[PDB]
C-alpha cells in the first residue's frame, strides 16, 4: 500500500546514525545492532510478522546489514574501511577486509545512490531467511516485489534506458550473493 | 551472440544425468561433466586458466546443488541425486528441498535454469559483459513469453535472490566437508 517515492522516504527516515567507537569492533557491532532492530521495525512490512519470524529474519541477516553498511560509508575512502568516523582501517580478518574493500570499490564504480542502497539493506533483511509461516513468507515476497519495482522506478527517474534498468538491477542483486558469502565466511571465524 | 543463440548454446552445453560415500562418488563423477559444461558456457574459455580454476573452485557445490534442485522439482519431499537414487546433512537436505519447493511454486522453466547455472558460475568470483548478456537472455525469454515489464522485473529479481540462498547452502555444506 505504498508508491516508489513513499518507500525510499520511509527507508531514508528509518536510516540508523553513523556511530563512533577487535574489542572496539564488537562494542561498535553491539551498538549498531540496536539501531538496526529499530531500523528493521521501521521497514515497511516488517512489524506485521510475528516475534518468532522477526527474530529469525534478523538472526539470519544481522552480519550482512553490518557489512553492507560498512561497505557503504567506506565507498568514498578507497583502500580504507570506515567502521566509525573515528575508526578508519586497512588491509581471518584480512580476507574479509579485502572482499569488503572489493565490494566498496565496486559500489563506487557503480555510483550506487543512497536511495538504491536503503533498498538493498531491506532486501538483505527480507530475503535472507504451519499457516502463519506459509502466510508470512507470502507477504515477505509481496514486500520484496514492492522494493524491486521501487528500485526500478529510482533507476527510471534517473533516466536509465529499459536495458540499463534490468542490467543494474541484476548487478546489485548479484552483489548480495557475495555479501551473504562474506557474512557466512565471517560467522565461521566468530564461532 | 544473440538471446536465442545464447539459450541454444546453453541447452546444448547441458551435462548428462549420471547413475555418504555413495553421494561423495556421484559428486566427483558430476564434477568431470561440470568442468566439461563450464568450457562450453559462452565466454568461459576466453578467461585465463587461473580464473577458470577459481570460478570452478567457488561454484562447484552451488552448480551441483542448483542442478539437484532442478532434478527434484517434480519429486516433492524427495531429492533426485540420480534416477537410481531418490531420497549436518539433515539441515542441508531441508534447505535444498525448500529451494525445489520455491522453484516449483515459481514454475522454473528450463531455458531460465540454464541461464541461472551460468550466472552461478560466472558470478561466484569481460565477465560483467557476459553476465549482462545472460541477464538480457533471461529478460528476452520473459518478454518472448509475453509477461509485462513489472512482472519481468519481479521474475528477474525473485530468481537471482534464490542465488544468495544457494551460496548459503554451499558455504554450510563446504564448512561440514
Ligand atoms: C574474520 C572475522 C575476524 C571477522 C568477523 C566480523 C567482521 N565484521 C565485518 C563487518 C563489520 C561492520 C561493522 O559496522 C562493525 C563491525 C564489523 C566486523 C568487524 C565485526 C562484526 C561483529 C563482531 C562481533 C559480534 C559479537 O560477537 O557480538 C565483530 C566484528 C570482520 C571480520
Ligand atoms: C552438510 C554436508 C555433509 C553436505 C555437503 C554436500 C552435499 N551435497 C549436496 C548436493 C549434491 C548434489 C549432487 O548432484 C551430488 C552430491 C551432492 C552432495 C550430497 C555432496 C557433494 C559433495 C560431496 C563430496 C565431494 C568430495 O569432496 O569428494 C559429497 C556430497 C550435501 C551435504
Amino acid at each position: 500500500s505504498l508508491t516508489a517515492d513513499q518507500m525510499v522516504s520511509a527507508l531514508l527516515d528509518a536510516e540508523p546514525p553513523i556511530l563512533y567507537s577487535m574489542g572496539l569492533l564488537t562494542n561498535l557491532a553491539d551498538r549498531e545492532l540496536v539501531h538496526m532492530i529499530n531500523w528493521a521495525k521501521r521497514v515497511p512490512g516488517f512489524v506485521d510478522l510475528t516475534l518468532h519470524d522477526q527474530v529469525h529474519l534478523l538472526e539470519s541477516a544481522w552480519l550482512e546489514i553490518l557489512m553492507i553498511g560498512l561497505v557503504w560509508r567506506s565507498m568514498e575512502h578507497p583502500g580504507k574501511l570506515l567502521f566509525a568516523p573515528n575508526l578508519l582501517l586497512d588491509r581471518g580478518m584480512v580476507e574479509i577486509f579485502d572482499m569488503l574493500l572489493a565490494t566498496s570499490s565496486r559500489f563506487r564504480m557503480m555510483n550506487l545512490q543512497g536511495e538504491e542502497f536503503v533498498c538493498l539493506k531491506s532486501i538483505i533483511l527480507l530475503n535472507s531467511g504451519t499457516l502463519k509461516s506459509l502466510e508470512e513468507k507470502d507477504h515477505i515476497h509481496r514486500v520484496l516485489d514492492k522494493i524491486t519495482d521501487t528500485l526500478i522506478h529510482l533507476m527510471a527517474k534517473a533516466g536509465l534506458t529499459l536495458q540499463q534498468q534490468h542490467q543494474r538491477l541484476a548487478q546489485l542483486l548479484l552483489i548480495l550473493s557475495h555479501i551473504r558469502h562474506m557474512s557466512n565466511k565471517g560467522m565461521e571465524h566468530l564461532y
